[PDB]
């Protein structure tokens, strides 16, 4: 959870680049 990954969303994928 901070780099380039992909969540499983709208039942498929999502490239995610959200920091904290």
């Amino acid at each position: 959870t901070t780099t380039t990954r992909y969540v499983e969303v709208x039942g498929k994928k999502i490239l995610q680049t959200t920091t904290t």
